[PDB]
């Protein structure tokens, strides 16, 4: 044996790092046969055991709390009978690193846009990691683009949500890493939306102007629904349009409604939407596609007139009804007229409604004569009214 004190086998190290009011014990372990006696000094100057400072048996340096007054170059200085040996180490005192804005916990409405912040104060030294976690799970987030942007710049770990969807619930975690050290803050985001689309329509008990829906509640959307609204299709409706109901307001509990003012013979779908206080929500798969029942016609024309023409004309006149005041199929009209003072009727059945308008010319046609002229309507399932007789001139010419 015998040699001088050697660091080459265990070699102080070169910088530590501490939190300011942590505990701090540099080492000071050379090899050397005798053992070697140790001391510390701080730069120039010998470290006196004082309150917080302490001597350790294995020639160690024990520092409690320390401050940024503790950092300094620690060198400890070890004699044999052989020589003298140092090595030193750098204190570096650093401030914690602490979350100045955080994420707030939220309940929120899915579209929304919220960003949840993640801004630190940190101590210049230090370099810092941004990293969430969603669930308990690390993510960046970028694998569900167009909802997650991270806003702010390189020095910010701000997280923006956008267009958030209900998938977007859970808990979310800032933590920022320096080195070691590592400090977050949690909050929860809760979601709710529209109600899902109502499922299974269903249109039964069908009539010439009633029919009965129902159907069964969509997806919970975690806001409970209030309200339930009925829509419809035909070949004359511009898309879909709101149709009465009884009740006239259907209740959240309340899965079943009579349609009502439809019209007779005419084609449709039907689709229900639910409302909660988030607000309306997506609407139903259509129905399937119904007829109602035809009925007989119950509007006869307006404006029924005429006069003029050629040489032995009666010229009569009338507004079409529209098509779907028709209630049925083979809809046509029935022209009736007879000379003012005459008792007997004559009339013709209109088999096309095309052109609501009627020539009678013959030498039966009396000149610039005052005729009686009424017009009703029928369709395949029966005969309608007829309008209110008025006075049509024949044509004047001869």
């Amino acid at each position: 044996p015998g040699s001088a004190p050697d660091f080459s086998r265990n070699p102080m190290k070169k910088m530590v790092q501490v939190q300011v009011g942590s505990l701090v014990i540099l080492d000071c372990k050379p090899r050397a046969s005798p053992r070697a006696l140790s001391f510390w000094k701080k730069g120039d100057m010998m470290v006196r055991e004082q309150a917080r400072v302490s001597f350790l048996n294995d020639g160690g340096l024990k520092i409690m709390n320390v401050t940024k007054a503790d950092a300094g170059t620690y060198t400890c200085t070890a004699e044999n009978q052989f020589g003298k040996a140092n090595g030193t180490t750098h204190l570096v005192v650093t401030e914690p690193t602490r979350i100045i804005l955080a994420p707030s916990n939220m309940d929120v409405a899915v579209g929304e846009s919220v960003i949840l912040p993640c801004q630190v104060q940190h101590d210049p030294l230090l370099d810092i990691m941004f990293a969430w976690y969603f669930n308990g799970a690390l993510t960046d987030f970028k694998k569900d683009g167009s909802h997650f942007e991270k806003v702010g710049g390189s020095s910010s770990g701000d997280l923006m949500i956008r267009n958030i969807q209900l998938k977007h619930s859970g808990k979310y975690v800032c933590m920022v890493q320096t080195g070691v050290d590592s400090v977050s803050s949690a909050a929860e985001l809760i979601v709710r939306g529209s109600p899902g689309p109502p499922e299974n329509v269903k249109v039964d008990e069908i009539t010439d102007t009633t029919a009965q829906l129902s159907w069964t509640e969509g997806t919970d959307s975690h806001s409970p629904v209030i309200s339930y609204a009925v829509q419809a299709r035909t070949p004359f409706s511009v898309g879909w349009q709101s149709v009465r109901t009884v009740p006239e307001v259907i209740d959240g509990k309340t899965h079943t409604a009579t349609v009502v003012e439809l019209n007779p013979w005419v084609e449709y779908e039907f689709r229900i939407v639910a409302s909660n206080k988030i607000g309306g929500g997506e609407p139903s798969l259509p129905s399937e596609k119904v007829r109602t029942e035809e009925a007989a016609p119950e509007i006869a024309p307006s404006e029924v007139s005429g006069g003029g023409g050629s040489r032995s004309e009666l010229v009569i006149t009338w507004d079409p009804v529209p098509e779907e005041l028709q209630n049925g199929g083979g809809f046509g009209y029935v022209v009736a007229f007879r000379p003012l003072g005459v008792t007997t009727w004559i009339q013709t059945v209109v088999t096309s409604p095309d052109n609501p308008r009627y020539v009678f010319r013959n030498e039966s046609i009396v000149p610039f004569s005052p005729y009686e002229v009424k017009v009703g309507v029928y369709n395949n399932k029966g005969e309608g009214p007829f309008s209110p007789v008025t006075t049509v001139f024949s044509a004047e010419e001869e």
